[PDB]
């Protein structure tokens, strides 16, 4: 649908070690009318790299609800994947800006947003297996979209997780102990990654409280890290209740960051105990 010479650059929004996404103007009369998108690219293309864009491409594609970025289309020289722009950004962002502005009602209401987006991802068997709030991006005041879809792998037929250890850097303080031992990916470790994103919201990301910030202070300030992590989680070392946090919101927390993994509530689940909570902080 969208031509290359149409995509004007205005802005970087994000940059990583595999991708690369940026505010472009898709102007095909040329006239300065067109709409501001998002358009992710690699960064460093390999031919695995770009196999897995292709995936991540069908998978965005193939998924349509009101928290999650909506597709646009791809553009291609070459391959470039064609998001709708969010104005506000991530969620991590947002929240630091306007910490002062935003309730523990508020961050319930992100909260179920965000299991409900999760939800209808397991409903296809994805495993999204990078959920974090600088992954979450916040449309309006009212609405957040699950925003990248990079580390997103279809489960097997036969089969209830999916098992992969890629190249480099892992975001090893949001994964679940099985994915850090055996590689193990099910809707139970993005569970596990929905706590820590419940742990981020409830700090309102203070830069000190963040997941590796804290657990680094538990193990003590390179490939040790990982191993140190582990035997942490083994002992049931975790994440302090934020500041200010309620003792039921730090139960699913805690509930989420089970190492049976069997243990760990349904994203259903979550977000009924999180609309019972909403409703007994209003009515
Ligand atoms: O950011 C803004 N809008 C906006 N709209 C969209 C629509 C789709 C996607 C994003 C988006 C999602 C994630 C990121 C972070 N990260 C960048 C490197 S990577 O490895 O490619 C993916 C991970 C950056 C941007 N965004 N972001 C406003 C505040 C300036």
């Amino acid at each position: 649908q969208f031509e290359e010479r149409h995509l004007k650059f205005l802005q970087q929004l994000g940059k990583g070690n595999f991708g690369s996404v940026e505010m472009c103007r898709y102007d095909p009369l040329q006239d300065n009318t067109g709409e501001v998108v998002a358009v992710k690219k690699l960064q460093h293309s390999t031919e695995e790299h770009l196999r897995d864009f292709e995936r991540e491409i069908e998978i965005l594609k193939s998924l349509q609800h009101d928290n999650i970025v909506k597709y646009k289309g791809v553009c291609y020289s070459n391959l470039k994947l064609i998001m709708e722009y969010l104005p506000y950004g991530s969620l991590r962002d947002y929240l630091q800006k306007h910490k002062e502005r935003i309730d523990h009602i508020k961050l319930l209401q992100y909260t179920s947003q965000i299991c409900k987006g999760m939800e209808y991802l397991g409903t296809k068997r994805y495993i999204h297996r990078d959920l974090a709030t600088r992954n979450i991006l916040v449309e309006n005041e009212n609405r957040v979209k699950i925003g990248d879809f990079g580390l997103t792998k279809v489960l097997p037929q036969d089969k209830e997780y999916y098992k992969v250890k890629e190249p480099g850097e892992s975001p090893i303080f949001w994964y679940a102990p099985e994915s850090l031992t055996e590689s193990k990916f099910s809707v139970a470790s993005d569970v596990w990654s929905f706590g820590v994103v419940l742990y981020e919201l409830f700090t309102y990301i203070e830069k000190s409280k963040s997941p590796p910030a804290e657990f680094m202070r538990m193990i003590g300030n390179g490939q040790m890290i990982v191993f140190h992590l582990i035997e942490l989680l083994k002992n049931n070392g975790r994440l302090p209740r934020p500041d200010g946090c309620p003792d039921e919101i730090y139960m699913i927390m805690t509930e989420c960051w089970n190492n049976n993994v069997n243990q760990r509530p349904s994203f259903r689940d979550l977000a009924l105990r999180v609309d019972q909570i909403r409703d007994q902080m209003a009515g």
